């Protein structure tokens, strides 16, 4: 479905967003206006779609303190079912992750292994590395869990409203015991540890790549050059679409466009595209 790749991604895939703008269609009373009503369409379809990229933005810095809170919350269940080595081990990680401090992925790398062997010391032995260390969890979830962190190498990235759809597979599983695992209420937690260890990983990265700025760009710059044909066909035909003013008002609109916009502008402009829309449709 439409806009539905955006929902579910924080990062969507700019081929993604190609293909879905090659779907749309038009229909008008005269043919002659048919590509510059789909050249209108396709505009507002951008727009829209940079309003959304312009929100997911503004919440882009919440989404590892979000991350960390979960990650905390899971360690301080970990600390309650805890004998006291294991115990030593997490007061090594929690005040980091808590805190969000420079170093603290790191140390979570090293010292959830620790806590699973110093819990089944007997039977336990990036997206591979978090689900070898999965003790107690079925197939179906690993395989949803893998799903969810493959990046499509880098295209893409999981919106967060889409990770607690698998959160929630964690916990619903109070059915069976595994005879090498028996501490259900323990893997929970720590399979919880190590999934949200691998999301920051994969967050931080898309913040540091600066992935959400560089498909906004490329988003604008599509836009622009899909506006632009179809202000070169009003400027060449001169139809009566209601009001002038209003064609000129609309292309400064688009002109005043920065890669810094807001998503005030694009839900402005998304209006007034769509009175283009309909003066075409007569």
């Amino acid at each position: 479905h439409l806009f539905n790749h955006l929902f579910r991604y924080h990062y969507p895939s700019w081929d993604q967003i190609l293909q879905e703008l090659d779907t749309l269609s038009v229909a008008t009373l005269n043919p002659d206006c048919h590509v510059p009503a789909l050249n209108v369409e396709k505009t507002l379809y951008l727009a829209k779609t940079i309003q959304i990229l312009v929100q997911h933005r503004q919440s882009e810095p919440y989404l590892v303190p979000a991350a960390r809170a979960n990650l905390a919350y899971s360690l301080q269940q970990l600390y309650k079912l805890g004998n006291d080595k294991i115990r030593g081990v997490i007061n090594g990680m929690l005040p980091l992750v808590d805190a969000g401090c420079i170093g603290f992925e790191r140390e979570l790398i090293k010292g959830l292994p620790r806590v699973l062997t110093l819990q089944y010391p007997h039977t336990a032995p990036c997206t591979e590395w978090c689900l070898s260390h999965f003790v107690g969890a079925s197939g179906r979830l690993r395989s949803e869990v893998r799903d969810i962190l493959t990046t499509h190498n880098g295209t893409c990235a999981p919106s967060f409203e889409w990770m607690a759809s698998v959160v929630k597979k964690f916990f619903l599983v109070e059915t069976v015991i595994y005879e090498d695992f028996q501490d259900t209420d323990f893997n929970v937690q720590l399979n919880l540890c190590f999934f949200w260890t691998a999301v920051v990983q994969m967050y931080q990265r898309c913040i540091y790549e600066q992935k959400l700025v560089h498909i906004i760009s490329t988003s604008l710059t599509l836009l622009k050059s899909t506006a632009r044909s179809f202000f070169a066909w009003y400027d060449l035909y001169r139809p009566n679409l209601g009001s002038a003013a209003l064609v000129k008002y609309t292309e400064h609109l688009i002109r005043a466009l920065t890669p810094d916009c807001s998503d005030v502008e694009l839900g402005e402009l998304c209006s007034h595209l769509h009175h283009c829309k309909h003066a075409l449709f007569s």
